[PDB]
């Protein structure tokens, strides 16, 4: 390990600075972000990590992870940094707590103890940072502080690529203990960037190579081993921020300092305060907005309220405390986080994307739906919206614009069905129907606009319309397993897998888009009788069951169920086939539709799920992993074995598995898949998971891999939202439902009990569930209030008050 | 200073390491290509720097040219490097020279001499590094060598975005002393890359988190520390290539080592020497190729002869050592190299571009035309082979694939004319009008084929066909100025100012495109009456008679020319205008085509260009500057004050008023012009001049800025071509025309006299030059042979010869 939970608190204490990789936290709720790792490392931006990113971030960098919020400590000749980077310089003591929207580094060295609080403010666009120096020392001392930010050019493709044009480009304006980076905002730009200090400073700098010098790095720039501050202004280069200060501490003595990134944007017609002056009233007001310490902590308890508010409509008590920890904090921060920042920065995603994918969208909504209602129910009128005419939707979707991607495209075609999952998750929390009766326009279109049920009847007809020759729905470019490309048969190094189509599309089959379909028409059919349409519910209904019967007839290989048919259709994921022959996604989303239950068949799909793709980090995608390169699979042979879909641990499937062991009443293999990918227990073997260990990652090296373990792609993943759901309602057993809140736990049979308090439409409810004949699932009586109700169907009562509900198993 | 030129190696002797910028060379001739700097930094790639890339460079990195190819020399605990980078400890005696085709650099350290030649061999897809390591100490010594190359991911835009997918696809083999990169080879691609030495090697290192460590940098890897090879085989993440060889050297005794780059591609069927390993006999030729130092001084021998010969068809003997040094060696070879290299790769291009200027092609083959004129044919056909049938032009033509960029598009004016004056160029220096019949497609159509000459002429009747309202051909998205863009109207910042047009494109005229069709057209009238078509010749006459009157009517401001007008109609580059009252590009070709030598007008604006433009350090765009956002204009007001379009130096124009400063017959101003740019003039003044002292650069800061004198974008411009024309051609007189080679000098008074060996159509030259009265222009008599000749066209005998010419002015 390198470090511990800190529950009290909410927190992560990094111990070491030397972390396996470089472990980061996110800051801002709404507009203003910031990526910082425990090294202070990092950059921030206003909405866009491409199109307005504020600071410059250098990725797969060597060293690793240089450039961030650098303060550098000059004493007598020495100099070091309290994030132990970039100087790299022994600090007497080093540590790092992650919190919830906030980081705290505190280092130490001779004496000389600096903490700084970084985090953004609730409705400020900007970065403050509270710096204390303290002298724990028996002498006064008197020593330099600098401040170093490195700017962006706004456009970080254009920031990397076109120096031609842009190392002529860059401009600082210096007025008092503020830095203002104002590149471009002479022609087209109204924006610009400051950092501010609320005290006096002695020097400054805003040129690259006057503060730190043409052949040093950021361990050692010239103006800090020389001790003062050289006041270069920029000229074009490359355009940075740092002040410096000369203070002098007694023995006992410190001193605070506020340091603020801050955003402006002006209007067009108040752009200047005179002739090539920029207009810095905005600027001012956010400034004072934070000059003293005491209102940064009341920001700080602010944004503590905002959070715990966030986490506190779902509480786990139990006996596992890495469970509790889990459940109450760390999994629904990671899934408000995904909700927050997309899919667009991270240390794995570089911030050039334009955005999100459709079904990705979908997905994160079943893991923050029940914190954020209102915006969850504004995400779905936004994400209908893109929704072609004839049902199909576009691939990515950009939330910024609030569109569809129209140069990647459609033809994904399990795309449509997570729209009707998670409108059906929506209503099922918070019990709103009048969300189907929404005017949505199609392809952003207001002439063309129907119904959101209307919106949901052209998905779950597009996958009606479009079967196959068994009568499995059609793949088309790809399901939810982007890289299975059955229609790609590509031979050039540089064409996309996924929009690369030399087949017509007419004859490759999936049978987890099958098993989406029957799954999720069941809520179709509920929807369908809610409005009153009998006969459409009824003609759904015909359509599931023909589906149901496709798949027993062609979609079970004999021990588990097939994954595909290709373009030849040849079986995809039979014991027939040399390499992959059996698949995850199939089996959980099958059985999840509760085919093969009264015949066995479940089972045995489960049986052999746990035969061939368990691991002790996790379950692999499919067994045995490619060897060489399938033209007619596409992407999923082209990575070595081991690795993203040739046989890693995709742990977001891993939640589906988890889902259909409870389906099947076995609660024990559920938890224990639940617990080999929840952060919290693999902390002890961090070393080799090598990622953050609070937060999901998106893969994990299965066993065909010779770095068997090692995680990738951290922090942003749909990861977190499948799994708090798998936990949260199919183990625990705390469901949204129609009618109300269902109670159907399915846990491992060693445990006596439990307890969850649930805020569910307007009221709170307050389940102990008691386990004394230790069995995993079956409800043997419900009591609310002291009385014995009928059913698992809690009762809505809407009115503010707490419930008291005993469940006896 | 910061080095000195050895012109009887014909190198640049750079003599400390820390240089005011890196300053580079390139290496290769056709396919395989090196940009490597004078601490041995920068890359390599194979055709395509964005597409085959095979070592990994960070651009704009901190600190500046970390990544290159790496010796490190481990002596007892202490490490160093011969080129003084990355370990940046100090040595006894530093040296890199900068030669053609090749570089040395020379390290020493306690005792122990290591001496790198690199350079790319001829018909050879590999870089050759041939290392001596010597004892020069009194002691044995028993040391550690560690070579270092990082490999890149074969798509650079790809390699810097996209982790997600590529941390997990890095793949290696080693084998014996060679490591090979492999990346997605048991996939689509069938190419690998190498790196190899001719020794037995004590270990190897490929996985860059082994050989260096997370958190170290360059200038310190952990085994290079510890002094031995960690044996590492990379498996994702970063791969790399090291060798590690022990070795002994007695007092006085020297090692040899042949370390080669190599780049292999295999045919799809002999991809495989078995199941999941290489085919590798490809590697073991070019491996034996170079397995001893005799061969690798044969082939670099071959390639001095090579250069040799390129160099040899224009020779000056005169009494200035740095005109000679800039005629016969560094401006040719600048010429070649541009035109070996396009636009894609400097320090300054990130390689990640598709291709140059359709301009910018012509105008390189008028510099490179004497030197290979088989292959200008043959890029002058190409050329023509991407014009549209109305006679326009794609603006950015793609040496790679032939073709023109559809996405870009066309709408550039004055882009037809330059392919006219290239095509005349060629004709008059080769003689061979044959290229005028050859068949020709039009938009890369053979359906639709005509001659050449027929492209000539719709490129003339596309301005004839394309008038304003004052008879001024219309500019359209720009002319040669790229940042004139008087039809965009833009306040959205990023959007391109070439391509965005909110306006028809039916006012704004350019004055300098009349220049250049007044100028050009007088080739297009020889060529149709080379092809005997008389009324053609009257009619293009007629033409050019029109757009002389026009010019004269409306183009002229009084006391220069005007620039051009804009979408409203008003003068742009007049006196009336409070900023921009003149620009340079008008003047330059409208003295060009004779214009107003007699009423006086073309000395005036000359005499307006010194007055307003003239700085040490050359001549600024227009002048004043401007100092705000002018939204009429386009993207050159978006500058900075004296920054590339908006009064920065462009050495480019600069050529062409030295061009119009010889037509007056001012030859003391025109070399005046020359030496204020020319590389070995400025030479002392490096430090402000901050990049190479021995190639032209793009740009100069001009007069309004703070930086005046530095230059930015070196290495890769135009600059080469128009100033070697300038030159050799208009100053020094000895001038290609049809009908042979004519002796025209216009040179400073004081000089007594030159000569010139000049290699022109199968004979050479020998021209004498006498100033026995000291004037600047007019031949009074020309001697052949000792035979007194008529005129100033000199005979052509193509009997591969030397004939003497005596010429007195
Ligand atoms: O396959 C599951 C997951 O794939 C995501 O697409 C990635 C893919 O994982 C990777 O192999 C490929 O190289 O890049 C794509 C991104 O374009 C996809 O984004 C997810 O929606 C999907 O669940
Ligand atoms: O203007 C002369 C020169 O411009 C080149 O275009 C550059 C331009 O200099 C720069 O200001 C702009 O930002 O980028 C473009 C490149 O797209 C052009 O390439 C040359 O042909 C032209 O001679």
């Amino acid at each position: 390990e390198f470090g511990f939970f800190d529950d009290a608190n909410k927190e992560y204490v990094i111990t070491v600075p030397r972390t396996p990789y470089p472990w980061i936290n996110y800051l801002g709720t709404e507009n203003f972000f910031s990526l910082i790792s425990n090294t202070a490392g990092g950059y921030c931006f206003y909405r866009d990590a491409r199109l307005r990113r504020i600071t410059r971030y250098r990725y797969n960098n060597v060293p690793i992870d240089m450039g961030g919020r650098y303060f550098y400590i000059y004493d007598n000749g020495d100099f070091w940094s309290p994030g132990w980077s970039p100087v790299k310089r022994e600090l007497e003591s080093y540590e790092c707590r992650h919190g919830l929207g906030y980081t705290k580094i505190a280092g130490k060295r001779n004496g000389i103890k600096a903490e700084v609080t970084f985090f953004v403010p609730l409705n400020y666009n900007g970065e403050v940072q509270k710096l204390i120096l303290k002298n724990e020392g028996q002498d006064k001392k008197k020593i330099t502080l600098f401040s170093f930010i490195e700017f962006c050019l706004w456009n970080a493709y254009d920031d990397m690529t076109n120096f031609q044009r842009n190392f002529s480009t860059g401009e600082v304006e210096i007025e008092g203990s503020v830095i203002y980076h104002k590149t471009e905002y002479r022609e087209r730009r109204n924006h610009y960037a400051f950092y501010s200090v609320n005290a006096k400073i002695s020097g400054f700098d805003s040129d690259r190579d006057s503060f730190i010098g043409l052949y040093n790095g950021f361990d050692a720039p010239q103006a800090v081993v020389n001790g003062k501050s050289n006041n270069s202004v920029a000229d074009g280069w490359a355009p940075i921020a740092s002040h410096s200060i000369e203070i002098e501490l007694n023995p006992g003595e410190q001193k605070e300092y506020v340091f603020i990134i801050g955003y402006v944007e002006n209007k067009d017609e108040e752009k200047w305060e005179s002739k090539g002056v920029i207009n810095k009233k905005k600027a001012y007001e956010m400034i004072e907005q934070f000059n003293t310490v005491e209102k940064v902590d009341k920001a700080f308890e602010e944004l503590k309220s905002y959070w715990n508010a966030l986490l506190s409509k779902y509480f786990l008590e139990s006996h596992d405390e890495k469970l509790n920890r889990m459940v109450n904090i760390w999994n629904q921060y990671q899934c408000m986080v995904t909700f927050n920042m997309s899919r667009s920065a991270s240390y794995f995603e570089s911030g050039i994307g334009r955005g999100m994918g459709f079904r990705d969208s979908n997905q994160d909504l079943l893991g923050f739906v029940h914190q954020i209602p209102e915006r969850a129910r504004e995400r779905l009128l936004d994400l209908a919206a893109t929704q072609l005419e004839d049902g199909s939707a576009y691939h990515q979707y950009q939330p910024l614009t609030k569109k569809g991607n129209n140069e990647i495209g459609s033809n994904f075609n399990d795309d449509p069905l997570w729209l009707i999952l998670a409108t059906a998750a929506y209503i099922k929390e918070t019990g709103d129907y009048s969300i189907l009766k929404e005017q949505v326009p199609f392809n952003n279109d207001p002439s063309k606009a129907d119904t959101m049920f209307e919106h949901l009847t052209r998905s779950f007809y597009h996958v009606v319309n479009n079967l196959g020759p068994h009568g499995l729905p059609l793949i088309g470019r790809a399901d939810w397993n982007d890289c299975l490309n059955l229609n790609c048969f590509s031979t050039v190094p540089d064409e996309s897998f996924q929009t690369t189509t030399s087949k017509d599309g007419k004859v490759a089959e999936s049978v987890m888009i099958a098993g989406m379909f029957v799954f999720i028409g069941k809520d179709y059919v509920k929807l369908c009788e809610y409005m009153g349409l009998e006969e459409e519910a009824r003609k759904a209904q015909q359509h599931i069951d023909a589906m149901k019967e496709a798949i027993l007839k062609y979609g079970y290989d004999g021990e588990w169920f097939l994954r595909a048919y290709d373009d030849f259709g040849r079986k995809v994921g039979s014991k027939e086939n040399e390499e992959g022959k059996i698949f995850i996604e199939s089996q959980g989303f099958c059985v999840m539709a509760e085919i093969g239950l009264e015949d066995g068949k479940a089972l045995k799909a489960l049986d052999s799920v746990k035969k061939y793709l368990d691991t002790p980090y996790g379950l692999v995608l499919q067994n045995p992993a490619f060897t060489r390169y399938y033209i007619e699979y596409g992407e999923i042979s082209t990575y070595p074995p081991g690795y993203k879909e040739n046989a890693g641990i995709f742990c977001h499937n891993n939640a589906w598995i988890i889902c259909a062991e409870t389906v099947v009443g076995r609660g024990d293999m559920a938890f224990d898949y639940y617990r080999k990918i929840a952060p919290a227990y693999i902390e002890d073997v961090s070393d080799i998971h090598k990622l953050e260990p609070y937060v999901y990652a998106q893969m994990v090296a299965g066993k065909d891999a010779k770095r068997h373990g090692e995680a990738k792609n951290s922090w942003l993943t749909g990861t977190a939202a499948w799994n708090f759901v798998a936990i949260s309602q199919w183990i625990l057993g705390v469901k949204p439902d129609y009618d109300g809140l269902k109670i159907d736990p399915c846990i491992p049979k060693a445990w006596d009990g439990y307890k969850v308090t649930r805020y569910f439409r307007g009221s709170t409810y307050e389940i102990t569930v008691k386990n004394p004949n230790h069995v995993s699932k079956g409800v043997a009586k419900i009591t609310v209030d002291g009385n014995e109700i009928s059913g698992n169907i809690l009762p809505v009562f809407n009115d503010g008050k707490t419930h008291k509900v005993e469940v006896i198993l």
